[PDB]
């Protein structure tokens, strides 16, 4: 039963107190995307990649609510349920990188790079609202799937069209509504949707 | 491909024009329970069970939005995705019987009996909003699970405590938030929640 200590941030500013996790997110901050998570470890990577702006790559530069060390996309699975203090949360999707990040860091291809590396983080849906805190760690209570956030990112963005793999992703407990809609549409249309608008803003 | 004709009803009155299906349900009518489905076959059963009120047991007596013939809880699966006209919908849970039905039929134990038989029908979540109609059938496009609605009802209500079977249910694609919360809580608490308040008041 590993515990992952969490640094919390809301509208973005570090929080030390006890606070309330509602169905719609933490107080002061849709239901499938109420909580953003980014692995603190990835900052080291970005800093190496862009030395002359290493000072920009610290939490919560990527807009995250939860910052941790020891959880990454390859050891966190779709549908995973974690207890956090009094609340329950479930992994709903990988976070899709967005062009707005490029302007936030004033680096032209960050979003593209995030997507390519798969160092994107994940969003939660809140299964039970409750009292939470910075001093209360995450604890995995149910793993109900075999698809790691990493694999979900790969199915989404790295692989050529594979109906079988979309079927697999659609079978993942907790999958967000948008990702269900996106993947189902691929299966029916036979086409992978455009990423350009999301990634560049052009 | 097998496609299922459907009678629609919106709060209940039979609609047969086109109408818009939204994230929050049909136009005129939470996101996990936007669409209620009940199999038309069950009415025959209820009529036999309560002969002196057989006239009450016709669609949409059980409040359903969708009425069909050929789909039942043993051949519909958790997480199933169906195309309906222009929209996409996903099976999210068995419908939980409620005491209000007892007053609707003015028969004292209908909800309890529904739960016990497992003749409960199911709710959908709306994956894509779109134009729908009575003249547009349901078509199964993705089956992503091995838990039938029947099995989910049994895990819920018919079985003694079985952590393994709750794990199984928590692994079902599309499972509603409330059922996820309910089943997770069983696993942590070691206790099956009370049904009485829901079944009676």
């Amino acid at each position: 039963p590993m515990r992952y200590p969490v640094d919390v941030y809301t509208g973005k500013i570090q929080v030390d107190g006890e606070l309330m996790l509602t169905e719609l997110g933490l107080e002061g901050d849709g239901p499938d995307r109420a909580l953003c998570h980014y692995p603190r470890e990835h900052y080291l990577y970005w800093a190496r990649e862009f030395p002359e702006q290493a000072e920009l790559f610290v939490a919560p530069a990527f807009g995250e609510n939860l910052s941790t060390d020891g959880l990454t996309e390859s050891n966190v699975y779709m549908g995973d349920i974690f207890r956090w203090g009094e609340a329950l949360i479930q992994v709903s999707q990988p976070r899709s990188p967005c062009y707005k990040l490029n302007y936030h860091f004033d680096i032209s291809d960050i979003a593209q790079l995030m997507q390519n590396t798969g160092k994107v983080g994940w969003l939660y849906s809140v299964i039970a609202p409750g009292k939470v805190s910075a001093d209360a760690p995450l604890e995995l209570v149910s793993r109900v799937s075999d698809v790691t956030v990493q694999e979900a990112a790969a199915i989404a963005w790295h692989m050529p069209f594979d109906d079988d793999q979309y079927h697999r992703l659609l079978s993942a407990a907790g999958l967000s509504k948008s990702w269900t809609r996106t993947m189902q549409k691929r299966r029916l249309s036979g086409k992978i949707e455009d990423f350009s608008r999301r990634l560049w803003g052009k």
